[PDB]
């Protein structure tokens, strides 16, 4: 499949080289596979969704994106005309509020409950959580994403947007999770991304157009933009049968564009997710 006109991150994880503009994909698109989007919410309702979006759990009043931010990523990972694996089936898990933020606690939560929630779904292509949120370390966060990648979901976290090493951050410090950098159009590691050796993994991360509430779209940027393409990028793999959730984070690095990034630090990978799609 090629979507043309596509965003150009899309495009990027399609291509080995910077500058085009068709996303081109294996139609499976992600069919089977489950992304649990742990955020601010999804507006399920938005058509982009086309259906595949639900609300789980909210750790809130309502579980209304009154935000932006998750159904953003949501629609990075499995919208139609912005998504990655444009037929994933999407869960919303709300843990951060209305301004974007949550309490450490609420987010393990909400990993928790990915880990046992995911047992009374049918994803028989697997399971991906992806997490565009962090803060400051915390063992018992990164103990949480390390328990939700062990229950057997391919965890995929921000570095976070500190231009700084991601040692210091959380879940993004979590070795055993996949911690993804941004990335901007023309190769560049996005000014604002974090690095360091924990990193696993860039994706398209500046200036990155999405779903948003009230059934609208608009570009933003961050690690929490790049992440959702890593996690979209697993859920397509995974159906593909390429890898595993317990694999997907280092076939990703296998398999990644190398190399093509400018303004990477010594010590951080200098890799890009790519699909490594051929007609
Ligand atoms: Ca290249
Ligand atoms: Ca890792």
């Amino acid at each position: 499949a090629a979507q043309t006109n596509a965003p150009w991150g899309l495009a990027r994880i399609s291509s080995t080289s910077p500058g085009t503009s068709t996303y081109y994909y294996d139609e499976s698109a992600g069919q089977g596979s489950c992304v649990y989007v742990i955020d601010t919410g999804i507006e399920a309702s938005h058509p982009e969704f086309e259906g595949r979006a639900q609300m789980v759990k909210t750790y809130y009043y309502s579980s209304r994106d009154g935000n932006g931010h998750g159904t953003h990523c949501a629609g990075t990972v499995g919208s139609r005309t912005y998504g990655v694996a444009k037929k994933t089936q999407l869960f919303g898990v709300k843990v951060l509020d209305d301004n974007g933020s949550g309490q450490y606690s609420t987010i393990i939560a909400g990993m928790d409950f990915v880990a046992s929630d995911k047992n009374n779904r049918n994803c028989p292509k697997g399971v991906v959580a992806s997490l565009s949120l962090g803060g400051g370390y915390s063992s018992s966060v990164n103990s949480a994403a390390a328990r939700l990648q062990s229950s057997g979901v391919m965890v995929a976290v921000a570095a976070g947007n500190n231009n700084a090493d991601a040692r210091n951050y959380s879940p993004a410090s979590e070795p055993s999770v996949c911690t993804v950098g941004a990335s901007d159009r023309y190769d560049r590691r996005s000014s604002f991304s974090n690095y360091g050796s924990v990193l696993d993994i860039f994706g398209p991360g500046t200036d990155i157009l999405s779903t948003w509430i009230g059934g609208s779209t608009r570009s933003i940027s961050g690690t929490s933009m790049a992440t959702p393409h890593v996690a979209g990028l697993a859920a397509y793999l995974m159906t593909l049968g390429k890898t595993t959730a317990a694999s997907a984070c280092r076939y990703i690095a296998d398999t990644a564009n190398k190399g093509d990034l400018s303004n990477i630090p010594f010590g951080t990978v200098n890799l890009l997710a790519y699909n490594n799609y051929q007609a």
